[PDB]
């Protein structure tokens, strides 16, 4: 059956569709890729990564960067919205993209090859509240990979911001001071982090806080052999401890 865009389905809603744009509208992807630095392109480019599936297109900032990096991608999102305004934004910077409307948890359904690499960044694995979800997703990247793929996979720090250190007590700024984002509530099962925009714009979005060994372990035990964890240092103020992680797990 064909995939319909529709501004609510099972994959988005307005409000987080509303927040992406609000993002996308107040930071250019060129002050974005400055922040980010290269480290996701070197290590794809280390281990002669040539096919990449992003499995978190959302509207593409990391899809485009492959792109313009010369890499094969593949532009997956669960979401119809999110990849009519990836594959646009792609348009918008010369490149054609590979989209396909595809849920993490039946990932071959429509996704037949297998890749040298999976990038899902920007703190998108961290939407997923249920356990059995998490390792299905989990397996699913697994089962996409090639016998020596790569498996990129970032969050925020929640261990900072569980363990009521600075980091939960401070607002985190993005693209200078564009954007600041605060734990407006944290449990065990829940962080909700309050968006605010330099013009006003507010969002309150709910996350589930992965401690960072958590997500290891989740990594080993559905089969990924060896997993390194990058401290990702984004916030403008930047502290001791870093804002995100980056976790690199081979899948041999
Ligand atoms: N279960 C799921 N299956 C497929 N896609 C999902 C999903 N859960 C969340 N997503 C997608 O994950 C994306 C997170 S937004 C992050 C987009 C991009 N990596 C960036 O950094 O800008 C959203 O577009 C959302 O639709």
């Amino acid at each position: 059956n064909p995939i319909e865009v529709r501004e609510s389905d099972g994959y988005t809603n307005e409000y987080v569709s509303g927040f992406v744009d609000k993002w996308d509208e107040l930071i250019d992807w060129e002050s974005r890729a400055e922040s980010e630095g290269d480290t996701i392109i070197n290590i794809l480019k280390e281990r002669g990564v040539k096919k990449v599936l992003d499995v978190a297109t959302g509207t593409g900032f990391n899809s485009v960067r492959l792109l313009q990096a010369g890499f094969d991608v593949v532009s997956a999102d669960g979401s119809a919205e999110m990849l009519v305004k990836a594959f646009d934004n792609a348009r918008d910077h010369g490149y054609l993209m590979r989209t396909v409307q595809a849920d993490w948890r039946w990932m071959n359904k429509d996704i037949h090859d297998k890749f040298d690499a999976i990038v899902c960044l920007g703190n998108s694995f961290t939407h997923l509240f249920d356990e059995g979800d998490r390792r299905k997703a989990l397996a699913e990247f697994y089962a996409l990979l090639k016998h020596d793929g790569v498996l990129l996979l970032d969050q925020r720090n929640y261990d900072a911001i569980l363990d009521d250190g600075y980091s939960s007590k401070h607002a985190h700024y993005y693209c200078g001071d564009t954007v600041s984002v605060y734990p407006e509530h944290v449990d065990e099962g829940l962080a909700r982090f309050k968006y605010e925009f330099s013009d006003g714009s507010v969002y309150n979005l709910n996350m589930f806080p992965l401690r960072k060994d958590y997500t290891r372990q989740l990594l080993h035990e559905v089969g990924f052999q060896e997993i390194n964890t990058l401290g990702d240092f984004k916030e403008t103020y930047k502290e001791d401890e870093p804002d995100f992680f980056l976790h690199v797990a081979e899948k041999n």
